[PDB]
């Protein structure tokens, strides 16, 4: 049995993402399951991996993608939590999610509540688990604190707005377009700003006044970190979620406020931590505040475009997904 | 009724530090005490204040200095914890410590154990309180963790080495001279490096290997913060104690390690925190690990030289003090 899958044979630009229709369908064993993929999330980390310059360099060739949603097609003998026909989503796969079928370890697969479709299931894995770790673990947020989600219109950003809202925070978000701004306001933000405007930081400061902001969830630290330090309240923290370069800062900016700059990586989470996050996000999905938003959809054939556009495109309006 | 005191009539360089011998001796009231000063510590912050460019900007003229040691000369009505003849040291003064007699608020005055001399009492106030906050409060130190004291040969540096030693930490330190390196080794560092050497960071790297360093106490974050991030263990933290400029950093350096950059300022401490720290340090003095180290001594008349040399001199070998 054969399938369509994206294969990378060598590292490089989006052009290295090959569509092949002659890829063997994996056969799950032991604790593995096989998922018939309906959609797969596109995460910016997949672009870094593909470029060959990220800290993870998979063995070539490989199929990209960690975040699928679909239906269990087959199970290994010990993958007792799942059966054929189960609607599921993932935070990892073994064989790669950019494919008609994906092999995954049973502990990186979760049931998909009936009220979320497969497109939404594909938005969950990295974005919502990352946002939850950043807020609950890294920032140790408390109800009533203020948060700025700096890059709120994409996958992690909207997830952060929804979690922050559920956990009782005062929420500011930024977006680069009018439509992105609108979506951010529909998903938890009390107030939104345009990060392409010359004076938007002034507008944020006018808005928060002298007390400043308790938490900043930063998607683009190489552009924003110094400005972030000026916005922090006394004892405030900026969580470095995303970063794509270097930045000049004044370390004195942390001193009088005793503020913190704190890095996060979802990959660093323990198994116990993932189980905690999964339980939190399942509760969100069933109560109904966890409602993933899909901003763009690409057929598998247009994977090079998807990669290009997630890094260089016009502006996010939610999660970008591949449709199978 | 007359005393000798340093007086600053206008902000500027070391040349603004004048000597006067006709200053009226202050009269303590309410919770104030008067201290007959034997020695006063020189803290770098006094040079920033003197320049007129620090956030604290005193009314002119003033006498500099927060950290004195001597004997209680007189007490206000309500300063019940003190009596004439008590040996004491300070972490603040009201009238200025660069003087034969200094007025101080009773809550910023602490008993000096008989076995420490007044020269050593002058080294305690800002240095040891700051280092204890940095290690205990900011870093949340646990025994057996590793620490680099980056700038270990000065007042806060040696304080940090001794506190770290009392916690059984694995201790690395840096100094800029042969004599500086030896004093750091003498006060608890397992290994020392020369921060004037080209590629001394590589020597530290080779020495700590892949596991890295749990805690960095950073005296000069504008020079070292980026190199610090490369040295940190997973969950590692660099505490910004001193900083005199800007620095380019890569925020991705915090992400894979989930490391933190944390500002500290001693004068952010609550009353309750100061009491906690005082209790810790009193125990340190009693049990014998808190043994202040005097690197250089200046008569009051050479205060201008002392300010010049603390910023621009040949290298620290402990606390710099003024002798009355
Ligand atoms: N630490 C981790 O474990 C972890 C996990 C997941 C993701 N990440 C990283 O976090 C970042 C966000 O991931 P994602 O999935 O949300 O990506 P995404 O869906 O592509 O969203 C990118 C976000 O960046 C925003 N942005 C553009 N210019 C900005 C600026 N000047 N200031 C602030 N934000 C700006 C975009 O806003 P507009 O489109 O509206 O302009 C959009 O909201 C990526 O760099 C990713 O690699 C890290
Ligand atoms: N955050 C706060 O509340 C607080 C409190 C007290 C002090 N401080 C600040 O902390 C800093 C240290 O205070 P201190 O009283 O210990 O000053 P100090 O007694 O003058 O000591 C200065 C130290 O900095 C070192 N140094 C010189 N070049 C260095 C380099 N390239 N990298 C790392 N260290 C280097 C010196 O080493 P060598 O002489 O051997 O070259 C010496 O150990 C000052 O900037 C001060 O303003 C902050
Ligand atoms: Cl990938
Ligand atoms: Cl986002
Ligand atoms: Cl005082
Ligand atoms: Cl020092």
């Amino acid at each position: 049995k054969l399938m369509r899958a994206v294969r990378v044979f060598e590292f490089g630009g989006p052009e290295v993402l090959k569509l092949r229709s002659d890829i063997a369908v994996p056969i799950p064993k032991d604790h593995q399951v096989l998922i018939k993929v309906h959609a797969c999330g596109v995460n910016p980390v997949e672009t870094y991996i593909r470029s060959g310059t990220y800290s993870r360099k998979p063995l070539l060739p490989y199929t990209p993608g960690s975040d699928v949603a679909g239906v269990i097609e087959a199970v290994g003998d010990n993958a007792s939590a799942f059966k054929k026909g189960d609607r599921v989503f993932t935070s990892s796969t073994i064989s790669g999610g950019y494919a008609e079928y994906a092999l995954a370890a049973d502990h990186t697969v979760y049931k998909l509540p009936e009220k979320l479709d497969f497109k939404q299931g594909a938005a969950i894995g990295i974005p919502y688990f990352t946002a939850y770790r950043a807020l609950i673990h890294s920032a140790c947020v408390k109800a009533g604190e203020s948060v700025l989600v700096h890059g709120a219109s994409g996958g992690v950003g909207l997830a952060a707005c929804q979690i922050a809202r559920a956990y009782g925070l005062k929420i500011l978000g930024t977006a680069g377009t009018e439509e992105g701004q609108k979506i951010v306001l529909q998903n938890g933000a009390h107030e939104v700003f345009n990060h392409r405007e010359v004076n938007y930081i002034d507008k944020i400061k006018k808005y928060v006044g002298e007390k400043g902001i308790d938490i900043i969830i930063e998607m683009l630290a190489n552009v924003n970190l110094s400005k972030d330090l000026s916005l922090l309240s006394h004892g405030g923290r900026v969580i470095v979620v995303g970063s794509r370069g270097t930045i000049e800062i004044n370390p004195r900016d942390t001193m009088a406020k005793e503020s913190s700059i704190i890095g996060v990586t979802l990959f660093s989470s323990t198994k116990e931590e993932f189980q905690q996050y999964a339980a939190a996000l399942q509760a969100g999905m069933e109560i109904g505040w966890l409602k993933p938003v899909i901003g763009s959809q690409y057929p598998l054939e247009k994977v090079a475009e998807a990669h290009e556009n997630i890094i260089h495109g016009s502006g996010a309006t939610g999660k970008m997904i591949l449709l199978l």
